[PDB]
RNA sequence: CAUGGUUGUCGUCAGCUCGUGUCGUGAGAUGUUGGGUUAAGUCCCGCAACGAGCGCAACCCUUAAGCUUAGUUGCCAUCAUU
């Protein structure tokens, strides 16, 4: 990426000074209109490191999980993950998604079973009330577990659009020692994330640019 | 007041719990709370919970309406008769 591209994206924009995290001071360049401005020069170097890492994991064939429950990133996470053929979560992070994957795995299997029953044509045989509730279960499973249906093993890396929003995802990854690549805004804390990209996560344009670049690395691998 | 079996009672009240995960030094907690909703821990939505079980409900019996099958010991409209 280039600084001009980043400036157009709105990556430089940051949260209000009051809501900042002091640990991210290095990344901050200046304060304008009561908003800290991310240093793009640091961002470009950071983007490169994460891009290299994601290409490396993709070269190894390691799976990557994209998390963007934030409204801005929901659409971007879905599209880029599909492009790169990687797992995504854009609705809600179920507690114990990775730590309790033994239970979660069964829920993934359930989605296939519900489809199988429809394919079998048991659905017509089943009582209407039972078929309605079965459909409702399936839709709920698709809503939350749709992105990771294909996943059968722990993702080699996680991509998080907003670490502060996705606290549970960060915690589970750190417990399981999974490397984290994240878009960290001024408010967020960078210590937890292994690969930190300092950027605005409140802009659809900004998130899309960064997630696309990461997807490209996965595509390259 | 050594017991099995059987029973009353709170109360047919909507509870009571567990596995895995997570949190807590720990006893614990979460789930099971919250916003609505229901007869209902009923259901929905949200939510470090994700699920599951015993309860709830439903399946059963009886009662309130038809159809088809059958018609004696039941019934008698169509007629004779008593
Ligand atoms: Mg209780
Ligand atoms: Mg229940
Ligand atoms: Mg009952």
């Amino acid at each position: 990426i280039s600084m001009k591209q980043l400036l157009e994206a709105g990556v430089h924009f940051g949260h209000q000074t009051r809501r900042w995290n002091p640990k991210m001071k290095k990344y901050i360049f200046t304060e304008r209109n009561g908003i800290y401005i991310i240093d793009l020069q640091k961002t470009v170097k950071k983007v490169d490191e994460a891009y290299n890492f994601l290409k490396q994991v993709s070269e190894d064939g390691g799976q990557v999980l994209f998390v963007g429950t934030k409204k801005q990133a929901q659409e971007s996470v879905k599209s880029e993950a599909e492009r790169a053929g990687q797992f995504y979560i854009n609705q809600r992070w179920l507690g114990g998604l990775l730590t309790n994957y033994k239970t979660i795995s069964k829920r993934i299997k359930r989605i296939s079973e519900i489809e199988k029953m429809e394919e079998d044509g048991l659905f017509e045989v089943l009582p209407k009330k039972e078929v309605v509730e079965l459909k409702k279960e399936y839709d709920r499973l698709i809503k939350f577990l749709g992105g990771i249906r294909d996943m059968k093993s722990m993702p080699q890396a996680l991509f998080v659009v907003d670490p502060r929003k996705e606290r549970n995802a960060i915690a589970e990854a750190r417990k399981l020692n999974i490397p984290i690549v994240g878009i960290v805004d001024t408010n967020c804390d960078p210590d937890e994330i292994d690969y930190v990209i300092p950027a605005n996560d409140d802009a659809i344009r900004a998130v899309k640019l960064l997630t696309a670049k990461m997807a490209d690395a996965i595509l390259e691998g």
